[PDB]
């Protein structure tokens, strides 16, 4: 059987050589290979893998020299499986795609990081593997910038970053999954442990192969597209992960890096420096599946996930503490809990002596831990309770203060040792998670806002709010929200949407205000649309009102938001109501969407300067949400200079940011990814406070806006003004088949009947990523840097001291590099021969020259001559991955001519060993697992 | 001016001179341990009290250097002159530095790297973890033996380990303390990891002071002296830390070795290869406050304990288990489960999908743990439940049903990988653990069943009881086992321990047979005192009655024990019932109070051949249970030759050893110690039931029966003979305030018989003496070297060869390597009248001489010359524990004498003397008696 050694030949050809000396990459790639391959012949015969083998050589073959004979060669040994086959070659090279992952997570997880590898300057902030990490950001704000420690502690105790976990564009995987996929990745990291016994090493070995098995044969499908509770309950898994003990973890390595700059305090346990807000739940625009049971299911939901953790952990905290000595207000409290009714602790003790004061009152949170968690299921199943109120925690204060008497009695009696144990994790627990681990945002079209506020005064007799001229508007909502009089009752035409929208108020309501985070509104454009949501907020009666956060889309959006900011703030209500603080959210992949991608950075970066002006005017505490598409949405590495490469006063101590779904699990699934992760945004968003990036030459700003116009100009020409563009996008990709499918809960347009412009933008970057050809995400850079070349040779230099000097740049840059990178022009060509018109192919063709043509001009523009010269590792692990999706990538172009076609009858094998509509599904989650994040 | 580290740097590298390999960290890790807790002393106590306390330490290391009288003088200057405050502070801080070594001693021993070029080739190997057979060098029975692997593994299939805990002579540590010692052993590994960061290694530091602080700041003392479900609470906290873990952990292990001498198969998951029997709750043998309720309630909260962790575990195999392809059998088991109504997993599905059939089944099996939790819990806080029984399981097979259809139809679809992973390791975790994680065993005089006989025939107008002969006693039982009527009712005169008995037998009879293993007759000396029991369970309507299981102690009773067990077997009722089984019951510890250490060893020896011989002659299966103080019972590496050591053919695949409390922690506080403990066993028990040790030479033979005679006659004349024994034992020995304090319950059933063994052991323990484990060898060894010049030739003939004797020196060795004469003189000075002191004298000459007689036989110039590690690790808790002496001794001397005033120092710094407010005797003097009790005992650990 020495097959196996032939997949280490084509391994070690795919990537030449060592980007280090622990670069245990391709072994561990190959030893992952070798047992999934003995498992598939094992499984489903001898014949069955010798055809993926093959296939997968020929990959290999195809990725090294792109010769497209070998893509032909891959096309005849696919369509001549019967769907049955197509089945497993195509589930196959998913789990293979998969396993490549692991590695890659491995390999990154325990590269040991090179000191003598840094350059010493912000690039160096765009690799994990010479980014700065807590200590050496100190010593760079102490050094370098003369901060003092004092400052350094002050802007870290009012600092706070908001990871904001959405629902996954398509595959949110199932919660066992992330396990199965830990104990594979636990199973390789120990059989490279250079202490490892033959006999451990053996046992470790079964059970990997075991577990790769065990994948195998989970199926990936079925049932419903799952319901929002369900992909709720899968994105919390990573609190179980790594997430929950992961915090108190970083929080600590916080402490000692502070005192290692000479300060003796701790950071203080109720500081949110770590928060978690999530959507999954919350948002509602186009997507009518999220109804107001949903929201309330999550939120209940995820307080008892809370409850049941704080519950567990509080034992382990009950048996540590059980000191004697203590503060006198404590042992009163101790006296008088135990003037009561201790059935949670029989197996531990028969009860609690008021010898042990501390496990008193830890006994008494337990006890109401458990009665909160079992009142949030009573709600959740049935609608009632029992459970009193006031028997549970409802608010967050009532949770720390007995904690917090405790830390405070052991610090009196020179305990304080012991009170940074056990104890001190736990409060910063529960000051980082709350009683609902995440906050839900919610989010709505400003349209539907209109239509609510249309009926209210239509029913009213004033006239029709739609018609009414945006000043009109504006003075109406102002004399509501300053009078004192109701708007409307039960006496009021709904249709099913605007009770839709009334009902979700009021549900907002009816739940505590610690479960919310903030109300979005979508396509927001001018001020009345957020007081719209601000009075259909108060009206419903929601006591304690969200902040409510307008999004501005399309470019003429962000042009006029800065007025309309300004505007709002120029009005006493919303001034009065704010409270000093006022958020913002753009969003790169849906402005990008509107206008090209260049065109949407410098309109963004402009946008957060100018919103930073207006928010220095009227004093109030600005803080920009990043939503999908942006740099600081990449993982890992990249992510610290992104942040480090915003527009000076943006942050001002508070970042939101969106973990995008096909991050996370790169993000937070193992011990030190996760650690790495909460370093560099907390040690980036720091400096960056005191570090703003360069301010830009006037020359640089003056050439980005004619980059714009060209780039803008480009852009739409192509996607909006050619005529059969449409019908090309329809049939060079699958984004027909990707709208009927079972993959996202979404419908893809927001009017079936429309053109590109109402295609939401997820679908719209996910067609062309299917295809490794990316359209959306490189459009318009070619002909911008073209035509500044033509009008002076010299510009180029000025970009390239752009990409040298400027971070902003060199992030955007990197970006387009990184997705390029994800490229092959090759494989969309073959998409155009199966699946696009004859008379269409010219425009196909037309469309990859300006593919390769804007490739050379950004290898030119980085002063690079491959692809990702600076970044090998990740030119490395992207390299890998390539192998596995192109084969993805050709069964899924001949399963779209099979499926389109049924005039296409194909000369099938005899099908090997122990339907076209699951093989397709299985390609498209494969493709999507493999090429991650684009734009 | 924090250079006292340089001094305890000093004293410690001068108490262990030199490098027991080269992995030797252990003076290390003791000076880093003892230097965090001392900068605590400070900072909690002040400068004053830390430099005191250091310099009693430093006192104590050097006498155990040097053992120069004037140390011992120096200490208890200091000693005496500690106001009631101080001295509490200072032998606490003793009590946490003894500890300390103790969890250092622990480390160092769980990662030794075992040295192949160290091993002799023969069974002395086996004596040593450094050099002991692991599972698979165990190879060696098919190399010397020729022996097949498919006879080893059926073999092994067929083998059961039974390990008993059974509840602390004193105290088994608060499972508080316990988890704290956990922390502190976890920090000082990490710390020592060769890959670790500088941010984490300060972080680990900061972690190992916080939690050593953390644990000098609980008490040790206080509330009630607990309840025996207190103390059950307690011993069940090692299936939380270790076993519950280990056990599939070890089995895989085997597995492992199988496969590596050829097997494919692996070891069946249901063949008990380990099981687990516990005493907490189930003796009372002069104990009242183990009442019928009291068995009752550790019944249930065992079976509550097993549902919790089932409950847990089967969680994440519910997420394992993702599987669809199935057998036909379980694919009709889904769908049938599917009628129903999905209620704790509401975080993790809303329900279950039937395209998941065994999560579907594994869900129903989540659904029924948990009922069987919340109706034990219901049964044993109130009487009644409302929780049906049908939706529980009450029986192991109810449970492994369901689970074994799992494993079949994963088989079935060629997803064994998968079979062998989350879900053997619950099946095995199921048949060894069962739904009690142990069956408690019960213990009862025989004099308490005569009792209840003779109040019987008493109310019936038969005679007494109590006067019939053994044979007219034997028929009258065996008439009545013969008949058809009860035997009595409500209308019975029953005295309180009468009721007890019988309410006992009733609540055996209203309990599940899983809970149960043995019933155990304290002072057993004839077949009637088995027939009895028997007959109390039957007409107690015990439907499913225990095995009935004699104790033999005293000397003469075990010389009559085979005929005993002859004639129990000769009648044809009892060799019905038992069906082929017979467990006898032989304590070490017992026949040693009795007879003398050397007697009762030889003596054991015999008597469980003349067993083997009776139970072939009528073809039963014998099972020889070892209670405390036996070769079997040391801990660690010496365990592997002491089963090694039993004559052929006792074990035979079934052994039952009981666990000492002494040395639960130094067997399963930690991962590697777990395994080396159930590994050491496994493989003792299969190689001896295949490679007996060597039969001895009749020579061999008589020169121990003369010496048992002679020994005997010494151990007597001085225990029972002299009557100013009896006054001195109470004068230089705390065996009076043991008894008096909170410790244990009743020492006496009158002098030194009706003295229980485990006081006597303790009493003479504490003072560093261990009079009971060698007195008599010595008059025995002189006697034969006297008798001719050879005989001595012999013996150390018998210590190379015969691993018997062997392990019984060896054990003697170790015991006086605990041992200390002066410190029993000060024990004498201090509290022994004058006129009595030439007795403790003449009584210390003996010690000496036995020690260098013994030292002869081993052909050892030193204690332990052989075992380096082990002399390591006492020589350093010895610095410790000998200030606990000295504490104790003049604690004891102000204790029982208001008359001795001493010149007080003032009180050091901030308080621990209003911990015991309700004494009679001093403010701190009760507390610090208390410390040094619980000190010395965890520094000696394990003796006779
Ligand atoms: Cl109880
Ligand atoms: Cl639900």
């Amino acid at each position: 059987l020495e097959k196996m050694a032939s997949i280490d030949v084509h391994l070690r050809q795919l990537v030449p050589g060592k980007v280090s000396e622990d670069d245990k990459l391709v072994e561990y790639d190959a030893l992952l290979l070798d047992r999934f391959l003995d498992i598939l012949q094992d499984l489903h015969g001898e014949d069955l893998r010798e055809t993926v083998q093959e296939l997968y050589e020929h990959s290999a073959e195809y990725e090294g020299k792109h010769e497209p004979k070998k893509l032909e060669e891959l096309g005849s040994v696919l369509t001549s499986l019967d769907p049955g086959d197509s089945i497993v070659i195509a589930k196959a090279f998913s789990h293979m795609l998969n396993l490549a992952n692991l590695a890659e997570e491995v390999q990154i997880a325990y590269r040991r990081r090179i000191k003598k590898l840094k350059k010493g300057d912000f690039v160096d902030e765009s690799s994990a593997t010479t980014e700065s990490d807590l200590e050496e950001t100190f010593k760079k704000l102490v050094g370098d910038l003369n901060k003092s420690p004092e400052e350094i502690f002050d802007a870290l105790k009012n600092q706070t970053v908001d990871l904001v976990l959405t629902a996954h564009p398509t595959q949110s995987v199932r919660r066992s999954l992330l396990q199965k996929h830990g104990r594979i990745r636990d199973c390789l990291a120990q059989l490279y442990a250079k202490d490892i016994t033959p006999d451990d090493k053996q046992e470790l070995d079964e059970a990997l192969q075991r577990e790769i098995q065990a994948a195998f044969r989970t199926d990936e499908i079925k049932r419903t597209p799952p319901t929002p509770q369900d992909e709720m309950r899968a994105g919390m898994s990573y609190f179980h992960e790594t997430i929950w003990k992961g915090v108190p973890k970083f929080l600590r390595r916080v402490d000692t890096a502070l005192k290692n700059i000479g300060i003796e305090e701790r950071v203080p346990y109720n500081a949110p420096l770590i928060q978690f807000s999530s959507w999954m739940g919350g948002d509602r625009d186009g997507n009518p599946r999220v109804t107001p049971e949903v929201t309330r299911d999550v939120c209940l939901l995820a307080r008892m996930m809370a409850a049941t953790m704080y519950f567990n952990q509080i034992e382990d905290l009950m048996f540590e503490m059980s000191m004697w000595r203590c503060n006198d207000e404590l042992r009163a409290r101790a006296d008088e809990v135990h003037a009561n009714s201790a059935k949670h602790y029989i197996e531990f003790w028969k009860s609690i002596p008021t010898t042990e004061p501390y496990r008193v009152i830890l006994g008494d949170v337990r006890d109401k831990l458990y009665h909160t968690r079992e009142r949030a299921h009573q709600l959740l199943s049935n609608g009632h309770s029992d459970v009193p109120v006031e028997a549970t925690f409802i608010n967050l204060e009532q949770f720390l203060e007995p904690l917090e008497l405790c830390y405070r009695s052991l610090c009196s009696c020179g305990d304080r040792p012991i009170a940074d144990g056990s104890l001190l994790d736990f409060l910063r627990q529960v000051s980082t998670f709350g009683l609902s681990l995440v906050r839900l945002d919610i989010r709505q079209e400003s349209d539907r806002h209109t239509d609510v506020l249309d009926a209210i005064t239509t029913h009213l007799d004033i006239g029709s709010y739609r018609e009414w001229s945006e000043e009109r508007r504006q003075e109406w909502l102002l004399s509501e929200l300053s009078g004192k009089r109701p708007l409307f009752g039960s006496d009021l035409p709904k249709t099913e949407e605007i009770a839709d929208v009334l009902d979700t108020f009021h549900v907002i309501a009816e739940l505590p205000a610690d479960s919310f985070g903030a109300y979005i509104i979508s396509m927001a454009t001018a001020p009345s649309d957020v007081l719209a949501v601000e009075l259909l907020q108060r009206e419903c009666r929601v006591k304690q009102p969200l902040r409510v956060v307008p999004l501005f889309e399309k470019l003429a959006d962000l042009e006029a938001a800065p007025a309309a900011v300004a505007r709002l703030f120029s009005v006493d209500w919303y001034k009065n109501r704010i409270n000093g603080k006022q958020e913002v959210m753009i969003g790169y992949s849906d402005s990008g969407k509107d206008a090209g991608r260049l065109s949407a950075a410098w309109q963004l970066y402009k946008a957060q300067e100018e919103l930073v002006k207006v928010a220095k005017e009227y004093g109030v505490k600005l803080t920009m949400f990043h939503g999908r598409g942006g740099t600081v949405g990449r993982g890992g590495g990249p992510t610290h200079l992104a942040i480090l490469s915003q527009p000076p006063d943006t942050i001002n101590g508070s970042l939101r940011v969106t973990v995008q779904g096909e991050v996370i699990e790169q993000s937070f699934s193992e011990e030190h990814l996760c650690f790495r992760t909460l370093q560099r945004f907390t040690a980036a968003t720091l400096e960056h406070g005191m570090r703003p990036p360069i301010s830009p030459k006037p020359e640089w700003r003056a050439l980005l806006d004619e980059m714009a116009v060209v780039a803008t100009e480009e852009y739409r020409s192509v996607v909006f003004q050619e005529p059969r563009f449409v019908e090309y996008f329809r049939l060079a990709t699958p984004e027909l088949e990707y709208g009927r499918m079972n993959i996202g809960s979404r419908p893809s347009k927001r009017k079936p009947s429309g053109g590109i412009e109402s295609l939401r933008a997820i679908p719209w970057i996910f067609a062309w990523t299917q295809t490794r050809f990316h359209l959306p995400v490189w459009l318009g850079f070619g002909s911008a840097i073209r035509h500044v070349i033509e009008k002076d040779v010299r510009n180029l230099h000025m970009l390239q001291d752009m990409y040298q000097h400027w971070p902003f740049f060199r992030v955007t840059i990197d970006l387009i590099e990184m997705v390029f990178a994800k490229g092959d022009p090759g494989i969309a060509a073959l998409y155009d021969k199966l699946l696009v018109s004859e008379e269409l192919w010219p425009f196909g063709e037309k469309l990859r020259a300006n593919f390769e043509e804007t490739k050379k001009l950004i290898l030119q523009t980085a002063g690079h001559k491959d692809l990702l010269e600076g970044d090998p590792y990740l030119k490395q692990r992207l390299r890998l991955r390539d192998s596995y999706i192109t084969t993805l990538n050709v069964c899924q172009a001949y399963t779209l001519k099979r499926i389109r076609d049924p005039s296409y009858h194909v000369t099938l094998r005899p099908h090997i060993s122990k339907g076209l509509e699951d093989t397709l599904i299985l390609t498209m989650k494969g493709i999507a697992a493999g090429l991650q994040n684009t734009g």
